[PDB]
């Protein structure tokens, strides 16, 4: 899993839903 979730969480925790509007 290492590298999956890291790339995974990273990208939502930029866009947090939204189309890149909250950083989640």
């Amino acid at each position: 899993k290492l590298g999956f979730f890291k790339r995974q969480y990273k990208d939502m925790m930029s866009e947090g839903g939204p189309p890149g509007a909250e950083p989640q």
